[PDB]
């Protein structure tokens, strides 16, 4: 199968498959069951940010995810993604629905990898998405253009999310994160989100993700699974 | 036929397709008969530098070539590159021999494009090659591996350039150079370059190129057609 | 007397002195007589975004405001800024206001240097102004803090701009626009601002500017002198 | 006194103050006795390169310096700099000799340093150093000009070290490494230097550092205190 290392954004606790009593940011390694958790105090119809980082010296994946006038929610998880991950990646963005269902826009999304050895580096950066991306591979019910923004899950023409829906974007180039010279690598990504829902109980969530290049979207992986992952083990 | 914009770096002066009697830097528009060119110093077996800027505002496609301690080279032409490419590219580096022959070798490469609206960025930078570059798409008897320098046209096991060779490399991620909300649209590029040659006549050169995406090495362009047209008209 | 070489956004008309009939953005070296001008259809009370360009070999200094859903203004002039300016220079923000006021608001502001030999760079950016920017020279009425933002002339604590006001703002640390090795010097700058007045006249202008690190506000440079200029040769 | 947190290229073991029985990097809190340190194999005459990154998320210095066609030698420490340095900071550089000596040249210096709030940013670059460079604050024996290069202690003309020497150089403009919006504060440091020596003993190194905007070199604080700490407590 696909080697997966995300970084979560749950907005409906499946309490049967690990997931903590509310919504959430975790640190995904090839599962689906985080290794790691914090509370996320999630806002109905706001724009929120994400950033995360993370760098081969210290082998610290960390995550920082906030609302404009409140106080955010962090994760940090110590894993060698030299001993996860191939040499070679894609890096990309993922969104689901299931029966219970949300509004999954992205209104921005930044990237940069540094490779320094003993310096070669890759940056790209999008405030508005175009309805002919060519720099962007789009998989499942992912659209652009709409509003020059990102629309990861299927939306109606009244604004309205559907369910059992599923979609993933990734940049074009592949993306080199190590080096056999390397003595630093590292790579930073941040993107602004919207996630709207009629709803009290909103689903299921965002996700920033790593994985091999030819990675595609797994069967019945809608709702819980997030896109990511074909099972739930 | 492919559109090609691109800047020359001519090392042998063929008089009978407007060449001057010297070795020059010029501006190619669809055409290997430069629209402006410049006398170049070149210097076998040494270092030099490449620069290349342009925006939409000026719409000036401007070059800066230089050695170590030694007196640059520029030239610059008025041109509009939205009458000429299209609205996405491959951007790429050529390189060819003739029956004179002469190394091509590239030690480093970088790239910047903004497009501001009423910010989107790419950029990338190679210091080093390494032998499997998944990033950049090699056409010809383009190599990368080789004391971590990208070799675009044929060189022996004894470090000897072989004549009749033709190679180019570009980036693997399409480019977007122009957008309808875009206010200002610009571009800049830098690599080193190394040509060696035991020979008293060097040729035929080295050329940065604009061109559209799906572009491939034209037949018989090796020699003077620097491996980017199909004749010299 | 001080140097300086700046952009002017217009908002009040002094036709006898060199003005056109209509607000307008304009060119201005060694003199608040513009050397050449261009319409701007000023929107009250929205944000603009300012865009300023240049590098050493076109010689050419450009400049593009635009506002959210318009079309855009534009003006370019030749001028080689070596033979203006000298080695060291500081960069800055400047406003003021006469019998006629407005509010001369600065929302962000970014800046960049590139000096290439045969690199050397300078980079900042600011999104919120704190209270106490010590990388900030603040001079005349200018103060930072308030809703995060820099205001450059004086405005009441219910929002009102007041009369008779100038401020300026520069950055802290000397910058670097020529060297004798130089083979390309270039520099950008951008910053988002908002003019508001409850009068149907306002006035007098914003501009950003380049002048010797030592200079300050010359006197009875209120009103139409924008802050820069002794007198109206 | 001043508040110092540095990252010490100790060449000269002071095995009677804490140093190991060899050359080493270390991480140096308000002391010259390092809280912790790794072995280094320094190469006399040799180019080096050192890197140095932080983030307030992890909380952890972290710093790799390494030689070409060599090993990599690194170190980190846990600290939180929040809790130890002012809002406002300066960052430079620092070397020492003693009865033993050595050339503590520096060829080149990178500085980032980002502020994410719920974005200020501030880089600058060195690839060479001028005779008057006004954006930096020279201290002690401390020079520029000499070859573009920048000597930290006293070098005669005939290229020879010279004994009891101390100097230091800092940028002009204060660096702002905490916010009380901040969500995100990081930072990277690059160097590239030049240690020469005649002896077999060379002595006694050379630190980055950060400290109190005012700070200056200590009393006596030549050779083996690195011109940073009054004392060896
Ligand atoms: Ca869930
Ligand atoms: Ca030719
Ligand atoms: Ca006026
Ligand atoms: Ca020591
Ligand atoms: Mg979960
Ligand atoms: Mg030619
Ligand atoms: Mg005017
Ligand atoms: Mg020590």
């Amino acid at each position: 199968a696909d080697t997966i290392v995300a970084v979560e954004l749950d907005t409906y606790p499946n309490t049967d498959i690990g997931d903590p009593s509310y919504p959430h940011i975790g640190i995904d390694i090839k599962s689906v069951r985080s290794k790691k958790t914090a509370k996320w105090n999630m806002q109905n119809g706001k724009v929120g940010t994400a950033h995360i980082i993370y760098n081969s010296v210290d082998k610290r994946l960390s995550a920082v995810v906030s609302y404009p006038n409140a106080d955010s929610a962090t994760v940090s998880y110590d894993v060698d993604l030299d001993n996860v991950l191939p040499e070679w990646v894609r890096v990309g963005l993922s969104a689901s629905t299931g029966l219970y269902k949300e509004t999954n826009t992205i209104l921005s999304w930044s990237f940069t990898s540094k490779l320094k050895s003993n310096t070669n580096a890759l940056h790209f950066m999008f405030n508005q998405f175009s309805k002919d991306q060519k720099d962007l591979i789009l998989q499942g019910d992912a659209t652009t253009g709409t509003d020059g923004n990102l629309e990861l899950t299927r939306v109606s023409s009244n604004g309205s999310p559907q369910g059992s829906s599923v979609g993933r974007a990734l940049f074009y180039a592949p993306v080199h994160i190590w080096e056999s010279s390397a003595v630093v690598a590292s790579f930073e990504a941040t993107f602004t989100f919207l996630i709207k829902s009629p709803d009290s109980h909103p689903a299921d969530g965002i996700a920033f993700f790593i994985s091999n290049i030819d990675s595609s979207i797994p069967s019945g992986s809608t709702g819980r699974l997030l896109g990511l992952f074909p099972d739930a083990n």
